[PDB]
């Protein structure tokens, strides 16, 4: 076989939003900042390299090839492509009852094939948890559905 474990993809990172909050931000309000953070673009960048992992998403500054962002794959929130640009969130760790959801946003020719790599990197894991109901007796809407909450 020639499976592949990590990918990077060249982009431009065009900056994040946080939100802080005393509960777990509910599917509504994370589309809310998820459009919020792309209504504000334009406009500065950066430009990176992205990796991608089953364990782990990383953003290196592509110039130095320094980690500027480091999100383990089970954090990761949303992922979405539209047009040219990537949308990234993640929980980040805070203090117990404290809650920080970060919305990074990217550009490049590769948004759609870098969004559904982390998707499918990701509903890989989720899908892991045979050993805790078979996904595939699961219909569309529970599926999608335990993703939203779970
Ligand atoms: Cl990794």
């Amino acid at each position: 076989e020639d499976l592949i474990d990590g990918i990077i993809f060249a982009a431009n990172y065009l900056g994040s939003t946080q939100l802080l909050s005393d509960k777990t931000p509910s599917k509504n309000v994370r589309m809310m900042q998820a459009q919020e953070a792309v209504s504000r673009i334009k406009q500065p960048m950066t430009e990176v390299d992205l990796f991608i992992s089953t364990q782990r998403i990383k953003v290196l500054n592509a110039d130095t090839q320094e980690p500027m962002m480091d999100h383990p794959l089970r954090t990761i929130s949303y992922i979405a492509d539209i047009g040219n640009i990537v949308v990234l969130m993640a929980r980040r760790r805070m203090p117990r009852s404290q809650y920080k959801m970060i919305c990074h946003v990217f550009e490049s020719e590769d948004a759609q094939l870098i969004a559904q790599s982390i998707g499918q990197a990701f509903s890989v894991a989720y899908q892991e948890f045979l050993r805790a109901i078979n996904p595939e007796d699961l219909s569309q809407k529970e599926y999608s559905d335990l993703l939203n909450t779970q």
